[PDB]
């Protein structure tokens, strides 16, 4: 089965360390002013209770990686830095991806590179992964985080230890396993410490739908970016799934490229379609369109395929750089979301990308924004309310033109997937309710060799093909 052998999901699978062996030499606890006082503590004592000493670093909001590189360099010698920045941090106003914690952490590690510390990076973050469905991820946007850190791990082994999450509010399975993580030879970079053990991010095969729940399309079906690549097979598949009425939208509208072909290709396969131009980040913009939507025909899904990419290394990007480029894909879910909240709709669709799923050198400005629409999603399922994820790979029957990337990717063990089969691995996701269903081709065999090209990782331990 060609569309069961696409998909994956994300588990977290109970494990350990393995003998700390203590520690040695000086660590640096990066916070904020007045910020995370109580789990610096603790992480302190533990540090220091494995023998080593602790100074803190206080970093000033969006410093800059200058102001940073200029005081890692009087430090001295350094055995690790422990960010804390993303601890007790607020989650006010403005975009999501406008976080502090992310362009300072982005600046931390810029800063130590400059300053030639030779020493690893590990990042503290509040409940921002959920190791199950009663788990609820308390900011979104701290997810970034992780999306950021996967391709930077990639880029700068040297430079980066790993993630460990920790419920908000708790500093108990910090400081009793901070040290092992530390210093362990697991090679576990990726970690959630809980009440009941330390869990690892695991990649696992998904079943099969074994269930009579089918999801179909009804009245109006909203499709961002629409009239773009993936957005246009997918606005196919609906069609040829039964969809009554298609409302295509995207910011050049009607005037897209082959926007007449597409129209007429999907009335062809019998689905009145309707092509609107609206910039998803305008928040009027939305509304005035999901009030347009017939009474005889209510709005019963949305997929939010409008993106753009940006293509850039982790040297080159800022907090700010990142907010303002992934705009459409970010401020549009999220103004999707708090629109259609009370509507009674039997489908949010996000779509994803294999670059929050496991990351990728270049990517590391498109993976943030990934990483929030999964985390949106596990939200709007724990409040009760519809949502997918998918974290979707190469698309064949896309404007994928290819000239150096698509070559590369192809002998790294990424196949594009036909488009008609990539929707049908959606449609089985949709039908046993999937949160967030990776839907990839990955030859495990050409890809291991060039995702452990120069780092070790236990993110495919459960994977059979990546067993072998
Ligand atoms: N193709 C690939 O290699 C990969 C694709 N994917 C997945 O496929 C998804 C779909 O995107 P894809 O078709 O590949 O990309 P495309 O860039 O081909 O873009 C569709 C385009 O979407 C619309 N859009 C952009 N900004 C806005 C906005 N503010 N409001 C409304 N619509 C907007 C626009 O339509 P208009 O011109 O009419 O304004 C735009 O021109 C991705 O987001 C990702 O999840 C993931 C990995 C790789």
């Amino acid at each position: 089965d060609e569309v069961s052998a696409l998909r994956y999901r994300i588990e977290w699978r109970p494990t350990g360390a393995g003998e700390p062996a203590r520690l040695d030499g000086t660590w640096l606890v990066a916070k904020y002013a007045g910020t995370a006082d109580e789990t610096s503590t603790a992480a302190r004592e533990a540090l220091e209770s494995a023998g080593a000493r602790v100074r803190e670093l206080v970093v000033d909001a969006r410093c800059g990686r200058d102001e940073l590189a200029e005081r890692l360099r009087s430090v001295g010698e350094v055995a690790g830095v422990l960010s804390l920045l993303a601890v007790d941090e607020a989650e006010p106003e403005e975009a999501p991806l406008a976080l502090a914690s992310l362009a300072d952490t982005l600046s931390l590690v810029q800063a130590m590179v400059s300053a030639e510390l030779g020493c690893p990076l590990w990042t503290v973050t509040e409940s921002a992964v959920a190791t199950g469905p009663f788990e609820r991820v308390r900011n979104a946007a701290h997810g970034a985080l992780w999306g950021v850190g996967r391709v930077i791990a990639l880029e700068n082994p040297a430079v980066w230890g790993g993630l460990v999450d920790v419920p908000a509010g708790s500093v108990a399975e910090l400081a009793r396993h901070l040290a092992a993580v530390v210093s362990g030879g697991a090679g576990e970079d990726q970690l959630a410490l809980r009440a009941d053990g330390v869990y690892g991010r695991r990649w696992v095969r998904a079943a099969a739908p074994a269930t009579d729940d089918e999801w179909k399309p009804t009245g109006t079906v909203l499709v961002t970016g629409g009239t773009g690549g993936v957005g246009g097979q997918i606005a196919r598949w609906l069609a040829r799934r039964g969809a009554p009425h298609l409302l295509l939208v995207s910011r050049s509208g009607p005037d897209a490229d082959g926007a007449g072909e597409l129209v007429a290709e999907l009335e062809a396969l019998g689905a009145r379609t309707t092509v609107a131009a609206c910039d998803v980040t305008d928040r009027e913009s939305v509304r005035e369109l999901l009030g347009g939507i017939g009474d005889d025909v209510p709005l019963s899904a949305v997929f939010h395929a409008a993106a753009t990419l940006d293509d850039g290394t982790v040297d080159t990007l800022t907090g700010e750089r990142i907010e303002r480029a992934s705009r459409a894909k970010v401020l549009g879910a999220r103004n999707l979301h708090e629109l259609t909240r009370e509507l009674d709709l039997t489908a949010f669709v996000l779509f994803s990308s294999f670059a929050s799923a496991f990351g990728a050198p270049g990517l590391g400005g498109y993976a943030p924004g990934n990483a929030y629409l999964d985390g949106l999603a596990q939200q709007r399922r724990s409040d009760g309310l519809p949502a997918t994820a998918v974290a979707w790979g190469t698309w064949a029957g896309s404007g994928m033109a290819e000239g150096p990337v698509a070559d590369r990717f192809r002998r790294h063990g990424v196949i594009e997937m036909p488009p008609e089969t990539a929707c049908r691995a959606l449609q089985n996701a949709l039908d046993r309710a999937e949160v967030c269903p990776i839907v990839i081709d990955v030859r495990w065999d050409r890809f291991l060799l060039a995702y452990t090209a120069q780092r070790p990782t236990r993110l495919f331990d459960e994977i059979d093909d990546a067993r072998r």
